[PDB]
């Protein structure tokens, strides 16, 4: 990070790694 809007967008790119990977994801990021 180093500005606010490079962290929301990390924190997308974390969100989309998430849900690119798995559907209920919010309780595993890398887990079914």
């Amino acid at each position: 990070c180093g500005n606010l809007s490079t962290c929301m967008l990390g924190t997308l790119t974390q969100d989309f790694h998430k849900f690119h990977t798995f559907p209920q994801t919010n309780t595993g990021v890398g887990t079914p």
